[PDB]
């Protein structure tokens, strides 16, 4: 599974024009489901991306986690974060999840994250979406379990 | 090198609320350089970035690159990109390139890009960076030469 994670001062997600996620300071997750995930792996993921040290401190330092920082989550599933783009102008699509087991997971990480106590929001799964966002730094990880 | 390209509408970055570039619907190229990179290596990444296929067509298949789609394209070089997110809360960036030569190679892609005629905006090296914009889709890609 795969979390292209980005440090925000604000971020929305609108379907159709109408906002159906939207929070202040925390992470735009971007969620890569891939055929072989599972919860385990799900778990792990959330676990390192609530816990990454990338929140200023109270004197400029990245010490602090989301969850520390008081910062939210937005996630949004995306599904070209597991596609192929080592060569060629065309990406393949191959190793990305299934049709239903894909949003299982999602749903899954989602639910885990508000688990976490986590203010949390959320794009619906597979609808063509307009993110809007403020990347702080910018400052932008690639996690993967 | 590494290019986080995100498909956009708009995109725009500030430095302390100023605008340093701008564009409309295009690419957000962030971009990381590693430590061995050179020119041979920019130059393949440009070539990359601008040739991929992820914008869509009259049918609304995704099939055209940024400059068949006439957009344009906003560079802001981020360091986090090249860092090694294997174990542990905290980034090791043991990959990546030191800051004068990040700069070096990150003025080299930008200049690179221009002289493909491509409406080339972006961020200020090393400043401290709001990027504000609009994934359209949302659409992502990790791209790395
Ligand atoms: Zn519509
Ligand atoms: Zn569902
Ligand atoms: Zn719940
Ligand atoms: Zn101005
Ligand atoms: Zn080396
Ligand atoms: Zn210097
Ligand atoms: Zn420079
Ligand atoms: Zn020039």
């Amino acid at each position: 599974m795969i979390a292209l994670i980005q440090r925000v001062t604000r971020a929305s997600v609108t379907v159709e024009g109408e906002v159906t996620g939207e929070i202040g300071a925390g992470l735009l997750v971007l969620l890569g489901v891939e055929k072989d995930d599972d919860e385990q792996k799900a778990n792990r993921l959330c676990e390192r991306v609530l816990g990454y040290r990338i929140f200023s401190d109270a004197e400029g330092k990245m010490n602090l986690n989301v969850q520390q920082a008081g910062g939210s989550v937005l996630v949004v599933s995306q599904f070209t974060l597991a596609a192929d783009t080592e060569r060629g102008m065309r990406p393949s699509f191959s190793k990305g999840a299934s049709p239903d087991r894909a949003e299982a997971l999602y749903d899954y990480f989602v639910e885990r994250c508000r688990q976490q106590e986590m203010n949390t929001q959320t794009g619906r799964f597979a609808a063509d979406m307009q993110v809007s966002l403020v990347n702080d730094g910018p400052v932008t990880f690639w996690l993967q379990v």
